[PDB]
């Protein structure tokens, strides 16, 4: 449901603000991915990622992180 | 303009497919951020990021990476 609210805000904000926020996220993703390559960590990331299907603790940490991202995102849009 | 096409596809695909794709990206961002923390790389990432305003070469690499992300994203939506 926090994620539903994020989607609501994205799709109902002005096209100008939603576009800027999604581009911000795209750029951050690109930076992060590029950093991981620059530092040769790709295999390590991949392992760490598989865990999510099974590991309850990680699932909790990622879920908490996604909400933090949503909150920032929402703020950015409301902030203008 | 590649980014405009991404936005077009996001906002004009079914709400079901666009929501799933944006959630996929959110989860990936959360994984990446969490990984960087788990590995104590936060300061290093931050420096690497500042460069983007000035460094032509990085600007090119990130720009190429964003397009790759867009292409995958678009494919995901078209793929269903």
């Amino acid at each position: 449901n926090p994620l539903d609210k994020w989607n609501d805000i994205i799709f109902h904000a002005s096209k100008k603000l939603s576009k800027k926020e999604l581009e911000r996220l795209l750029e951050l993703l690109a930076l992060l991915e590029t950093f991981i390559e620059k530092e040769d960590l790709e295999e390590k990331f991949e392992s760490f990622a598989k865990a999510l299907r099974i590991d309850e603790e990680l699932q909790q940490k990622i879920e908490s992180r996604k909400t933090d991202i949503v909150i920032q995102s929402m703020a950015n849009i409301l902030s203008g």
